[PDB]
């Protein structure tokens, strides 16, 4: 009964964008952040996560080939069913994380030897039951020479075509999910617009931008997506994948990103790092050991209701799960707070004074 | 308004007894099965714990008082307030785990040197603000030549004595909170005696059989029960302390224990090992890689009402959280459970059928 991809912006403030993605596992506010989930979001309940506000996680096609493998997730009933998750996954495609290559694929060994091309991507995603499915593409290393940045994106586009042909020959997943393409041509111009090309001649219901999450700095990343994001189709959702920091978000998002994918809230929590409106502070410091403020005086989540930054000081020097449950769980709240905020402020028309309001303070510390 | 310490038993059946301790902080029913938490149960929330059925929990003067330290935590608002837990908590007095001892007390080198005696086990419970205050004793090796083990609980009843004193001398400490005596003396019945004798002359509101989590295997443990616990005032509460196995549990209650505490649940669950009303099971064992049924298909916790036997195998083979998460939600919940059916058995007169149909099933597997 639900639409299988609909995508509505519902108000604009200069490139920045808020809207709907509406599909039938559920809808997605935009700018949208994904938790990163071996189908798990690391040391959180799928409630929870769902708790924080996240509409959408994320699953690696990567991982879940080797372990448990894609058969078998399937036999089992899909990873919605396996994990306790009801509402939409995005795959990401694999080729990515695993960097031999050939115009075929890519052969890689497992941490035995295993293949991935753009067909057995979009079938291990088919497998999983993914509502996004991503194209399956290549990671340009950086810096790159720009002939070998081109060759690499035109072997991307090339696997863009391929990716579509074998999604759309899969009727059952063509009718309930949505394809995304990849654009890459790491920092060059030319090259990310002749990529921008290619990817809306074969059509995708959303563009992600590729090849940015490679240790090149926030400076040079904001100029190529302010060529970059304007070549992609205007109509359909702008992803930023492996971004970012929470000062990477909103200013991707004034280049008019609609969704990002990250570790950092995960990974930095369990390793005792918690972000606040006044910047990340390290729990396990010894300024924390008498606080009995909360984390963030300001964040919603159930953390800063119910536990002092003492108390997870203590846990997290200790070692104890409950320090990475309760730093998982407020990182990920709090970054859902920030996309609350970007939603809201671009609604309102005040995105601006937000983003302004928002580096200032997290700035200072 | 709330009763310090009220004990009233409801029901009996041979030695066995069902009843309700009330305290300030809530009610205990028993028998009862305290979890045990450096002020966490380890990878559980506090509502969590509390979801399983869990009336209190057990905390480790030992531990809490080198990390964080008591007067911190007395300083933080006391033990409840630091770790979320609003209900009744019994504290260990922290010499049985430190094991040089003199008349005075222990003195330890944290894993800096330290001191321990009865009065400054007392203080260091109050400062946490304990609800179940336990009298600091002396572990008794095992085997131990008669000798030493009268030797040894001699001291701990001299001990007993000043643990009964520095509580008695603290009044916001003996208005609101309970002491309970340690019974010792090793295997030896004449010792047990003495030692029972010893508490009731110097009286407590619940009495200990210590020394019994010694390595002595379950039938010289039930030998000792089948005489010793008949020595102990049968007014007051019961508690085996470190027992243990689901059998040894129904095995205790059998001989008149009403209270247990053990790390059994909640660290082999995170080893991978599951409670089931037809034994353990290692969840990691390949024969579940594609069981789709709940760890127990008769357990009511929430678990087992979401989550694969195959899915909580892929966790913990991958180190995830939430696989030890996951696992010791349930096998509290098995405790629970557990005692639950004791209780309520008793309650009905049919607790000699459910201890013969619970062996039957749970050594069957
Ligand atoms: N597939 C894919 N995933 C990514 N995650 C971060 N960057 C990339 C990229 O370029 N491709
Ligand atoms: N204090 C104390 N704690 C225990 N936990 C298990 N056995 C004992 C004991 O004999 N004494
Ligand atoms: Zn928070
Ligand atoms: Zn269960």
């Amino acid at each position: 009964d639900r639409p299988r991809f609909s995508f509505s912006i519902a108000a604009r403030e200069g490139k920045a964008r808020t809207g709907t993605i509406e599909m039938k596992r559920g809808v997605i506010r935009t700018p949208a952040f994904m938790p990163v989930g071996a189908a798990t979001v690391k040391a959180l309940k799928p409630e929870t996560v769902r708790a924080t506000g996240a509409d959408i996680i994320l699953g690696n096609t990567y991982h879940l080939m080797l372990r448990p493998g894609a058969e078998r997730i399937a036999k089992l009933g899909g990873l919605h069913s396996f994990m306790g998750w009801d509402r939409p996954i995005l795959t990401d495609s694999g080729g990515y994380q695993v960097m031999k290559q050939s115009e075929e694929g890519v052969t890689f060994k497992s941490h035995s030897r295993h293949m991935l091309s753009p067909e057995r991507s979009i079938e291990i995603q088919h497998l999983l039951g993914s509502d996004i499915v991503m194209a399956f593409d290549e990671c340009t290393p950086y810096p790159a020479t720009p002939s070998r940045a081109a060759s690499s994106m035109e072997r991307s586009m090339r696997w863009a075509k391929r990716s579509r042909d074998a999604f759309d020959s899969r009727k059952e997943q063509a009718e309930n999910a949505a394809l995304f393409g990849i654009q890459q041509g790491s920092v060059f111009e030319n090259l990310r617009q002749q990529s921008a090309d290619a990817l809306a001649e074969i059509g995708f219901d959303g563009y992600a931008v590729g090849g940015l999450a490679v240790g090149e700095g926030q400076d040079e990343m904001f100029r190529v997506l302010d060529f970059s994001v304007p070549m992609l189709p205007d109509d359909k959702p702008h992803y930023l994948m492996g971004v970012g920091k929470p000062d990477d978000i909103v200013g991707a998002v004034e280049r008019g990103i609609d969704m990002f994918d990250c570790v950092l809230p995960t990974r930095s929590g369990r390793n005792g790092q918690a972000f606040t409106w006044d910047g990340p502070i390290n729990i396990r410091n010894a300024r924390f050991s008498e606080d009995l403020k909360p984390l963030d005086s300001e964040c919603h989540c159930a953390v800063c209701q119910k536990w002092s930054r003492a108390y997870i000081h203590h846990l997290i020097r200790a070692g104890e799960i409950l320090g990475a449950m309760l730093m998982t769980e407020h990182n990920i709240a709090f970054y859902q707070q920030l996309m609350q905020k970007i939603r809201d402020s671009i609604s309102e028309g005040r995105f601006s004074q937000f983003a302004q309001d928002f580096r200032a303070r997290y700035f200072a510390r």
